[PDB]
């Protein structure tokens, strides 16, 4: 159709808005009055999907107040319009038919966000009622518009949160309903709204999310969900708690919310969940902000549980991503531990002829190998490149480093670390055990050095300026006393 055709709609559904408001507020008890306006209104709204179709046009639709007269009428006393307008909303930005015509896009996602649609759509939905197959229909649709505003722009998600989605999400996962399609769209969208949106998490926290997310997390501690769907929901939960943990404020909820235990309690239980439940308790303790984290674990018995994984690997989740973790963990409480817990940690370096150390070595040899047929398959790659005619460039470069990352740096990085700081402790044994297995292959007490110094480099990309030199620092110091 033509914007003769299409022209016509929007004015004749601003005639029909207009009116039906006029005979509403005229007549507020009796229907007989404005329900063949009502019926003439859902008509127009219903042939209005039409308009997805044409993307640029939609530059159209909010010159002629097309757009905030929608905004309005999600706030219409029928539910039966309201949720008329967000299926209208929801296929006009379907995120495909957007990135046909990004100029008509745009400036409608412009007068969307203006006009605080997050907002209205949460309020609209506070009135829905999901007993009911068309408004628990609605609150879906009203999900996926936000899904798309997402995909189309991110900016918008911290302005978005605060029009009270969040806190509407986070009641949803509460509520006590069956788990249904909706709970997991919930679930997703939530974990999409965190994602490097700081205020958010920060806003979840104050929410008092985080016991919320546990909670949630609770239910499965001890047995599967029922279906492939909660469990992806699950792994979606997971996610948004990881999200939320980058901050630090944080991480004293965490704490205090029982997190610590909980993931101890699913480490113990071998749940699936407890891949996941490792991550989480890994991003529990990483930075200094993860410190009192760090002495909790030890005094609930972390150690007794992350051990035996240290020693042995079980097998959607891999050997080395399981490994990683658990090095990882392992790092952060040789760096932030202090006092008794610290003790207590280099205790399990020592027992049973210092076993652990052998096993630390084990797994350097293993990785320091993988990286070494790496770095030769790259440097082959090079040179092939260069015969070739190819100019490698950040896009080569970027693809060089994720094939490293595969081969496990990081896991490499953190093995190294672990035996650096364990050599700094005045313990004979351990010094001797790590410098005897180097040179029982002879290979090798600078190689280590090297990796350590690569590792001091890079991390962190990062939080503060003068706290990375000094971390440098530390970490070279670490080097003299090996």
């Amino acid at each position: 159709l033509d914007e003769s055709s299409v022209k016509k709609m929007i004015l004749t559904f601003e005639k029909r808005s207009y009116k039906n408001q006029e005979l509403r507020i005229k007549f507020p008890d009796n229907p007989e009055k404005f329900m063949e306006s009502e019926l003439d209104l859902n008509d127009i709204i219903q042939e209005m999907h039409v308009v997805a179709t044409m993307p640029d046009l939609y530059h159209l639709l909010v010159e002629l107040n097309a757009v905030q007269s929608l905004l309005g009428l999600l706030g219409h006393d029928n539910t039966d319009v309201s949720i008329a307008v967000v299926d209208l909303l929801q296929e006009l930005t379907d995120i495909d038919t957007l990135h046909e015509s990004e100029e008509g896009a745009e400036v409608l996602i412009d007068a969307l966000v203006d006009g605080q649609v997050v907002a209205l759509l949460v309020q609209n939905l506070e009135r829905l009622d999901e007993s009911v197959k068309e408004e628990a229909d609605g609150v879906h649709n009203t999900l996926a518009i936000v899904e798309n505003m997402a995909e189309f722009r991110p900016e918008m998600c911290t302005e978005g949160a605060q029009q009270g989605l969040l806190q509407w999400l986070l009641k949803r996962l509460k509520a006590k309903m069956p788990f249904d399609a909706n709970k997991l769209y919930c679930s997703e969208v939530l974990a999409i709204l965190l994602q490097d949106n700081d205020e958010n998490r920060e806003l979840l926290g104050e929410l008092d999310g985080i016991d919320v997310l546990l909670q949630q997390l609770s239910v499965f501690k001890r047995h599967n969900p029922s279906t492939a769907e909660e469990q992806e929901m699950m792994e979606n939960l997971f996610d948004s708690l990881c999200s939320c943990l980058m901050l630090s404020s944080n991480r004293e909820r965490f704490l205090k919310g029982e997190g610590l235990q909980l993931m101890n309690l699913m480490l113990r239980e071998k749940k699936i969940s407890r891949s996941s439940a490792l991550k989480v308790l890994d991003h529990a303790m990483i930075g200094p902000e993860g410190t009192d984290n760090c002495h909790k674990f030890v005094d609930i018995l972390g150690l007794r549980t992350i051990f035996p994984l240290f020693m042995k690997s079980p097998r959607g989740t891999t050997e080395k991503e399981h490994e990683e973790h658990v090095c990882s963990i392992l790092a952060s409480l040789l760096r932030n531990l202090r006092g008794q817990q610290r003790t207590r940690l280099l205790n399990k370096f020592t027992e049973n002829d210092s076993e652990k150390v052998d096993r630390l070595m084990e797994l350097h040899f293993k990785y320091l190998g993988a990286m070494q047929v790496a770095d030769k398959k790259i440097e082959g790659e090079k040179h092939d490149m260069v015969r070739r005619g190819e100019i490698i460039d950040n896009d080569t470069e970027e693809e060089f480093y994720l094939r490293r990352l595969d081969a496990g740096l990081f896991v490499l990085q953190h093995i190294c670390y672990i035996m650096a700081e364990i050599c700094n402790a005045n313990v004979p044994q351990i010094r001797q055990r790590v410098h005897q297995i180097l040179n029982m292959r002879g290979s090798s007490i600078k190689i280590v050095r090297h990796i350590i110094k690569e590792y001091a480099e890079n991390i962190g990309d990062g939080r503060s300026p003068e706290f990375r030199e000094n971390e440098q620092k530390r970490i070279l110091g670490l080097l003299e006393n090996f």
